[PDB]
């Protein structure tokens, strides 16, 4: 009963999601540095 | 021909888009505080 | 008046959401090849 598999799938497939929704949206990211 | 009413449309839809998609992938942002 | 960008902007989003579909529903395409 090996389930990794859709957890795997499910996770990816929300993460190229939100990854091809926030490339037009102009949402930058990562903006910050570390400066301490 | 005032058409900001569909950019701020847009803008403001898929910004809900991408909040709706971040709560369940579990997605925790602003993790970082200012320390310098 | 120049309106291109939306249009613009609206096609290339859609083509890089059903590209996004299209990787983890194993849809596979191109399979047929020119053998005329």
């Amino acid at each position: 009963a090996a389930a990794l598999s859709e957890f795997t799938d499910q996770i990816t497939g929300r993460e190229g999601v939100l990854a091809s929704a926030a490339r037009l949206v102009l949402g930058q990211l990562g903006l910050d540095d570390p400066v301490n």
